[PDB]
């Protein structure tokens, strides 16, 4: 389990179309800005971002959409 | 069972920050572009747009995530 909210998607794809690469630190910014607005959603404050619980964003995980999203690029067509 | 593919929903979200209630005409738009853009990530061509099967993009599904997006924005904080 663990899933994408479409509020961190926003966050998400909002970032690929200025860079589909996150650098390290990047990606760790990206990964803030995601758990809190994921936080803020659910009623939750953003310093209790551990109350998310299985869906909380690690930063692999921000990785791994970069790198995938980048797949669907590498197409036929 | 029916999916938003990664392929419909960057065309989705690049939407919604130019126009989040789009009328009747621009969500039949984005029920092209999604559809097609899910048919060629799927070696399918375009024009066997009924090749997706259950994950066909109804114009009412385009309606239901604007709606719901824009409920996301209504919250507490």
């Amino acid at each position: 389990r663990f899933k994408w909210g479409p509020a961190s998607q926003q966050i998400l794809f909002q970032a690929y179309e200025r860079q589909k690469n996150p650098s390290k630190e990047e990606r760790e910014t990206l990964v803030e800005e995601c758990n809190r607005a994921e936080c803020i959603q659910r009623g939750v404050s953003p310093s209790q971002a551990q109350g998310l619980g299985s869906n909380l964003v690690t930063e692999v995980r921000v990785y791994n959409w970069f790198a995938n999203r980048r797949k669907e690029e590498a197409f036929r067509h």
